[PDB]
């Protein structure tokens, strides 16, 4: 099953956002990132995707279809806007085993606030 995510200059959480910023998925699902506004892409954050998952980085302004297979948590960023908090969390399966690690990892303050928000909303 496919989940669509919009890449935006501005949205509900402020500037430089993925909508949704939390994607709940199962193995074999696709997540389709749509460049509604220009200037955006999607890239896996290093040491913030599951064991066995392949890193990725899409082309700026490209419609990108990510297939997620490995269970666990994936923190993805918009490469230019990571420092402005432009991130999404993908959770594949229940109780993603690497979520607490990702939460504890070094990352921009604004990214952290946004990440904690979607985790709390998902509970
Ligand atoms: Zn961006």
């Amino acid at each position: 099953e496919n989940i669509e995510v919009h890449m935006l200059n501005k949205g509900a959480e402020g500037a430089m956002v993925f909508e949704p910023a939390y994607i709940k998925a199962n193995p074999g699902d696709t997540v389709t990132f749509i460049p509604v506004d220009k200037g955006h892409n999607v890239e896996s954050i290093k040491d913030m995707i599951p064991e066995g998952a392949e890193k990725f980085k899409s082309k700026i302004n490209e419609n990108y279809v990510l297939t997620v297979t490995q269970p666990g948590a994936y923190l993805v960023k918009c490469t230019p806007h990571y420092a402005m908090g432009m991130i999404a969390l993908i959770a594949v399966g229940d109780s993603p085993a690497n979520l607490d690690q990702i939460v504890s990892a070094k990352k921009p303050k604004i990214v952290q606030e946004r990440l904690e928000k979607v985790i709390a909303s998902a509970k």
